[PDB]
């Protein structure tokens, strides 16, 4: 329940995330997330972003105005089907002030769990598809650097290498 | 390729379909398959129906009233995930003279292919759920007398016997 | 009971128990009358307002509700039935469904009243169409099951409606 | 046939046959009324006028022969008989003797008419008593095994003046 | 004579059923017999059914409708010859609430004994084949498990073990 | 397929009939077994009647009136179950210008193949099971005096001996 | 006796006996005439009512029925015959069949009346015919056994008809 | 063949022989009913005019001749006779005498006619009285051996007179 | 050629009658045939009923009304097909003074040759039929008392044996058989 | 009930036809039969031609005015007699574009049933008799082809090719039996 965005080079972003158990009054962690999010302008967030190791994720295509039930809340999420068709548009990042671009599937099959413990399943394309992609690799350990491009990593090294130094300045 | 219906205990309702290769015009085929469909006065419809041992699925919630593209057609098909709730809705099937109750999931994953190959994800469902899983048990010689509730396999037993029959005297 | 029961509630498929204490709860059969006047019907047995007692009540006038134009049918039992057969079109309180049902026209009949009487009628008319429908509830038989292969067909969709409607019992989700 | 036949001629305990033929034979049906009308009595069956058949006629207002007050039955039988029960007295044309017997008051009945059809009715009162004897007759009851142990025993000489009377046959 | 219909797990249900000598005066056996089935509900009828160890078996094609004479009785049978065509059909049984499919030879030449003892010599064909065959094996201690798929087998094995649960409350 | 009644005397008649293999496309074999039969005014007949030794039987139990289907054939037929009841009837037959009373169970029960090939099984009951079991005598080297009367083989005696020399006259070389 | 025997009843082959008691039993020959009359028939003889007695009775015209044109014989002899044969058709009672015998054209008769007194008497014509019929039925010589070959086998199928029929009222199993 | 033969010729107690040739010879059955006619007699046969031959004839009514009327049999034969008997008084052509005998009643009969047909009968009365009077005679038997031992003895005289008649 | 018709006891109405050959000639053994039939005021006639043993069947349906060429003639017939609906008449003939019913086949498929020698084939029904197979019986030694209903030949035995009787005197200079 | 009508060489053709049973509404199977039959301008066909093993021949002899009642129709036949004298005359079939001469009987006695299962008889002469023939052939599963000349079955070999090699054109997604 964190004011704490997290950054690049903590290595919490870099575990796995664990399966949600209790599925009861926490939504309160729902909205530390979503708080945070709202306050730093940004699209989707995941709970390791705030230094939480759940499986959680939620977005808002429309943060830029909020409203409830405009909101995207997805506990224990799985792909379970993706197309083959792939995109590559441009994504940022909470974790990074960087932006860049990723090839991912344009189209995905999913299932999920709610806020309040049952399953749903649901077929995600557009800007929808795009932040689940991309919450979801960070319930793994993956960061959106990983999946960019050859060219991209290489013009955006520097504010990598940047992120990293303001890191390296902190240890309690 | 045919205007054969088939019939209960033709042990080619018991194969299982392979799969689709040569993804075009052979729309006839489909078109077959809705017109025995169409003047059997049935809600759904496989190949292994028409005697095409072949992965084709057909259907038309609103049959009473044909209409182009109101018609669904799915070639192709697997099960890549399902819903929790299940529910037990009465059913009929064109090679049976027989209905009754079935118990499968409400929601259904689909994966298929369309009649020019392209891959397509989508959430099946209610009634659109029903047919489907119907006619994904055909490609897979699995009957619905199979999956019935022991009240209503007992309550269509004679009938089953009656059609076992009929058809043993398809040789002499 | 004000509760008329819907469809695939599983007490309409139980066999329904012989009335044993033959007085004074008269009520069961006024709350049975009560129900099946309030909701615009002409038959009623006890299982479709939750209760697994034999009992039957019905006014072929109930738009016009008047007591003594009431018949009521403790424990029935049919001894014999006309061998010409007729198809009419049934409806029932457990369902918003309707179709046709061949049933025998005539009846012959026993059964026992509100006191503990036994009776012998010939049920011939509209009474000998009810009483069918309704002696059927009391062994877990429905209209549907003797509906028609087409009429079955036909209402297939809400049936299944009103199984997805009663599924929602447990659907806090 | 004007053939009444008496109480120990043995035809009067034997078993009568179900009509086969429902057509032509309403002349039987017309003299055992004739019999009835001429001996004085509310009741005949096909037995009593020598004919082992399973017919049963009356008129319960038989000292005004009306004809549309006439009932004929063939192939009876009682579906079902009351619970309450009754002592009343009878005759029999058979016998020129009278007393109690005890049947059911209310009886539940299926029967044929003249031309064949079969009817179900319910008799009650003075048509259920005289049925319930008069089907007697065709199963080769008498009213006297029916009888109270207190009128069999009153009504001793006038039987054996019967078995005296019958005895002319091979004591000519 | 006894409305002891027995289930599954008895042990009299395998023994091998004695031939009937006195073939006289005990028609209410297989009245009792018959009583026992039609409140059953049951198709047909063996004597070890109803805890009688004799070489008994009746039957009605039609019990649904009880009419008499459209009864079969068979006392002390034999199949003298059988069909080289053989049928899966479905078959359920009065010792056991369950049911399955069961391959029997389609026409079975038969020779058995009445009511009174005389020898007779019939070909059994269709339905009547199928019920006296399932019947004439209880004779032997066979029973319709014996003959069952794997698959059904397997399929019905929860319920045989309730069937012998149930059973073991005689030595409770 | 011969037009070959054979009588009395004839040794094949004595013989042991082999069974049928080719199920097929020799239906004028019987057809004129029928014929053969029904030009001789007779109710049935089998095949070694006709000098085939084969397990062939046929008849038909109204032939003063012939109907195809009315006709009964039966291919390699064997008994599997008889009455203990018997009945003693007259029987003729076409070997035989000849009438007898011979005693024969009332019921038999049957099996046998069709002109196809396909097994049978079946309850003969009366002239059906009077005729099948004279025709199946015949298909076994059985004649029907073997199962006679002392009094009606007596009776018979001169027309069997008129028999007998006649068909010393298949090789009449001689006055005799 | 009502007893009208038919073709394979045994005492039709067996050797009848003579009359002893020529008296008042003159109402057996009654029953036989009686017997006769009914089943329209020319002859009768005792073995055919089943009594195995010697006795012959006739009425050539019994399609009148008419006593003292009726023919009574007890214990009969034939004497002489003619050399001179005729096959002419016969029926008898015992068999619902017909044939042609070849029996000679005039016997010489030595027979009893009723009441025990002996008559010599020549018989020509059609009461030669008879007599010399129902003479064989009381030696258990039936007419088929004088039958010839062509209409022997013309009445098979109506002899085994009969065994049939026999054979069956005893054991109908 | 004329003259009746009278009681002691040895030829009336000669075996007569049957007929064989059933000829056109009614002329010899006709001259015995002439001699049978002429001596007022109701009957004759063959051996009475020396023809020893197994003929009877007769006719009841003599009286008045009338042809119809007449009665022949050759080669006669008894072949069955009544258990009644009857006496009854005969007479005889080669004999004045007269007397009672008893013969039974009845006679089955069996014969030949004129042409030698075969016939079968039954005599009865007159016709069975003198058929066994002249059967007898074609077997040499005469009517005064089957005579009663009364009568037997009242005519012997007469039968002495015949006798001596026979002499020269 | 003869003018004798004849009666039930010559034993050879019982003969069968022999396939003809010559086919000319003996329009007048047809003639004498056709001449003894209308004078004896019977329907049909076959050549054995006046005395020839020769498969001959000749009829009028108006015989009331002689009309040559109204005549037929079946010289060798054979029946190859007859229906299967049966029907009873009442049946007589010219060798009896006796009539009754006997059951005869409605329709028949014919085959028979003509007084020239050709063969034809024709069906014929009704009472062509009818006559076709009284006619054609005799010429197999069949005769309608064969076919009679057992009512009808035992009601008419009497006569029958009366006709026995009848032809006894053939040899009748003896006194034997009586009238 | 097919408006399949079939040549030559299919298989079907050569088959023996099944005895018919129910003989009731079906009377469309014998009306799709009349159907193809006028409009391929024909004058005779035979259940086999149309697709259908059954043993069924029906005709009309004036088609270029079709009339109801003037159609035959003949269930089950059965040919129980046929002429002596024959005849060669001019035939041609459906299942061909092909003629020639066939030497058959001029005339022939035959049994059926009509659309009800009635047995008839009857005598088929002329046109009748030819057509008949000739389609009771194709239910025993004989061609007319069989029965031609040696002389027109050699000048007719051609069009029996092309039809084979046609036919073949069944299984021919291989290009090389065009035609
Ligand atoms: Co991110
Ligand atoms: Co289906
Ligand atoms: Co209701
Ligand atoms: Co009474
Ligand atoms: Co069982
Ligand atoms: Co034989
Ligand atoms: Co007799
Ligand atoms: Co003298
Ligand atoms: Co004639
Ligand atoms: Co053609």
């Amino acid at each position: 329940d964190e004011i704490k965005i997290v950054k690049y080079p903590d290595p919490i972003l870099r575990r796995r995330s664990e399966v949600t158990n209790f599925d009861d009054n926490l939504k309160r962690v729902v909205r530390k997330m979503f708080d945070i999010m709202y306050e730093s302008k940004g699209i989707g967030l995941s709970a390791p972003q705030v230094n939480i190791s759940k499986r959680i994720i939620v977005w808002n295509a429309l943060y830029e105005k909020r409203k409830e039930e405009n909101e995207r809340i997805f506990i224990n999420p799985s792909i379970v089907e993706q197309s083959l068709v792939k995109l590559k548009l441009i994504e940022g990042c909470l974790s990074f002030g960087i932006e860049g671009k990723v090839e991912r599937p344009s189209i995905v099959s999913i299932s999920y769990y709610d806020i309040n413990g049952y399953k749903h399943l649901k077929i995600l394309k557009g800007i929808h598809s795009r932040i689940f992609q991309h919450e979801f690799d960070h319930l793994n350990g993956t960061l959106f650097i990983d999946k960019m491009t050859q060219v991209d990593k290489k013009k955006v090294r520097p504010k990598l290498n940047e992120l990293i130094r303001d890191y390296k300045a902190t240890h309690s």
